[PDB]
């Protein structure tokens, strides 16, 4: 109920709260959603890790066919759109698993007018 | 780090956690909303909280006709609609309700009729 599965993200509503993972989330990012969790719940942390470490082991990597798009592609992205600039994480990973062309070009290293365009209308969008 | 202002609302992002924030959100609610924001930021808690305390006193009530529409007719509005479509959060009622005169009107009054329900409906899609 407080949960919402997408392929790559995976939303957890409690309340006040929304946390947002991925399979990008590191083991120290998920420690502090754990604990974030664990004060507006009350629930206990190994509980909620046992869950998240389930709902994470359902999500997919973004993939330019079965090459899996890395962390570095997606942060070194995001850097340079915001130094010009804003954009999460979330909204680049969803904005990518719904644009096929922008994938390709953005592993193989060509960030052009193409894929400046799609960053602006992730930006631009919830 | 990132903060939406709205009329109603308030949304703080941290990395994976968002939080938002109303006039309506209660202490107890408030503690737990600072504490899962310092365990993802690493911030102090009182420091959290004088920015929340900061930003909520931004904010304004719901209003209708020279006067503020309370918490217990929000909650007992909130109770009485999700005992049957059993859903609508607080924030999508709020948000709702501020583009909605004559419901909050009608709301205010007692009147929870076919008016009312079907506002709820739409938000609840929404």
């Amino acid at each position: 109920r407080r949960v919402k599965l997408r392929k790559h993200l995976v939303e957890i509503n409690a309340d006040e709260i929304t946390i947002t993972l991925s399979r990008y989330t590191s083991p120290e990012a998920l420690e502090r959603s754990i604990t974030a969790l664990a004060a507006m719940t009350g629930h206990a942390p190994s509980s909620i890790k046992e869950e998240c470490v389930e709902l994470i082991d359902k999500l997919d990597w973004l993939r330019v066919e079965n090459d899996v798009i890395q962390y570095p592609t997606l942060s070194k992205l995001l850097e340079l759109y915001n130094s010009q600039n804003h954009l999460s994480i979330e909204k680049l990973i969803a904005g990518l698993a719904v644009r096929r062309k922008v994938c390709k070009l953005v592993q193989d290293g060509h960030i052009d007018e193409t894929v400046y365009r799609a960053l602006d209308e992730m930006a631009a969008g919830a």
